């Protein structure tokens, strides 16, 4: 019977009601999600723009699937996901991890894991060719026939990721009351607050987004903004291939909105932004005080502070050198203690 060994503040996750959480479940899906096996050609598991190391990021701009094609987006991390009420960059349609993961295993445009129909029965042999991987899924799905399939891989994985967590940063530690905050931290912390920095807008729930959906959710919130990162045409354009939420509405209003990512982990998820373009967070910050980017140079050029596109609340906001720093050092409290080493989310396979 599982555990949710949850803080007072964050209640259980949406649980599918045809997926149940288990022990033998987790454990199954964090093998899965570990072995390389899983891609049609054999090169790359989950965990190859998913890195434990990284709180499951990749540490590039945007990633490389598995015969070799770049992503138009950067991966985002996997950890708390199942708090998360629409999945992805910018898509109000996935909202479950079992629908999301039909993109990573059969997506292509561009192959990720790299399962077709040409390759989909391949792909699950080798499973059932193997000694270990009978007694798992068996002892996982107890009540099937025959266990090995794709519907219990992804309900597998989808497990893991929902166990993904730890509440264990000196934020969290900080509002439990076994930690003080530092000066600058606390400095950061009444911005990040206030109603001049105004991040508590987007990335003020205890997610750190404004997704946050549990199991008792009614009437989600759900909303993206755009932030000004570009203007390609003086119109407010996002360069090709991210629109963001327009690529799906086809709404023109819509050009440059994204979802607001957690920023639980931020200190070890750069690059930042949905495409990789701002290397670090010292820029971030430079670009929310100047309530946007302008690009000077080439093909990206354009100014998003002027964009018509671009969030309301994203003014210019003149920060000194002395809040930047405290904000800076507010976002390095978000980093987990566990989540990194823990032998729980570790590769399995050494
Ligand atoms: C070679 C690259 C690559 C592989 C392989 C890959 N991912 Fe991803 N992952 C991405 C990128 C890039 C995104 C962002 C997708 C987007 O919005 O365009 C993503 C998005 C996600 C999200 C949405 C997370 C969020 O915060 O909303 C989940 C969950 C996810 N991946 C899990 C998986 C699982 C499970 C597998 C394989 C079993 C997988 N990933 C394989 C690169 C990859
Ligand atoms: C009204 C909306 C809004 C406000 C205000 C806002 N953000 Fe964001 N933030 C976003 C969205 C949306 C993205 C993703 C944009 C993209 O990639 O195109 C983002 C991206 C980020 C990223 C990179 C995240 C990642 O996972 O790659 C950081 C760091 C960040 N924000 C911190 C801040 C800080 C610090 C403030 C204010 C002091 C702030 N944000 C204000 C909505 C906002
Ligand atoms: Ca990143």
């Amino acid at each position: 019977a599982w555990n949710w060994d949850l803080p007072k503040y964050i209640p259980p996750p949406r649980v599918p009601v045809d997926n149940p959480m288990s022990e033998e479940k987790f454990q199954l899906g964090r093998r899965l999600f570990y072995d390389k096996r899983l891609s049609g050609n054999g090169t790359l598991s989950c965990s190859s723009c998913h890195l434990q190391e990284r709180a499951f990021t990749d540490g590039r701009t945007v990633s490389i699937g598995s015969t070799g094609a770049k992503t138009p987006r950067n991966a985002p991390s996997i950890a708390y996901s199942g708090w998360h009420g629409t999945l992805t960059w910018a898509n109000p349609a996935l909202v479950t991890l079992e629908r999301q993961m039909l993109n990573p295993l059969f997506g292509a445009d561009p192959i990720e894991m790299g399962a077709s129909d040409a390759n989909k029965a391949e792909i699950v042999a080798r499973f059932r060719a193997d000694a270990d991987y009978r007694r798992w899924f068996a002892a996982a799905f107890p009540e099937m026939s025959e266990p090995i399939s794709f519907a219990t891989i992804i309900a597998a994985i989808s497990a893991f990721q929902r166990g993904v967590y730890s509440f264990d940063s000196r934020y969290d530690h900080y509002l439990q009351g076994e930690a003080q905050l530092t000066e600058a931290e606390q400095r950061g912390h009444d911005l990040y607050f206030g109603e001049k920095a105004e991040c508590h807008h987007c990335h003020g729930s205890v997610g750190l987004d404004d997704q946050f959906v549990h199991a008792r959710t009614r009437e989600p919130e759900l909303p993206f903004h755009n932030t000004g990162l570009y203007d390609i045409d003086g119109k407010g354009a996002y360069p090709a291939p991210n629109h963001g939420l327009f690529d799906i509405t086809g709404d023109p209003d819509d050009m440059g909105k994204f979802r607001a990512p957690s920023l639980r982990n931020i200190a070890l998820t750069a690059p930042y932004m949905h495409d990789g373009s701002v290397a670090t967070l010292e820029e971030v910050i430079d670009i929310y005080s100047e309530g946007g980017r302008k690009i000077a140079s080439g093909p990206h050029a354009g100014d998003g502070r002027a964009s018509a596109l671009k969030s309301g609340l994203i003014v210019k906001i003149d920060l000194t050198a002395q809040e930047k720093a405290d904000l800076l050092a507010f976002l390095k409290t978000l980093t987990d203690e566990s989540l990194i080493a823990s032998p729980r989310f570790s590769d399995p396979w050494r």
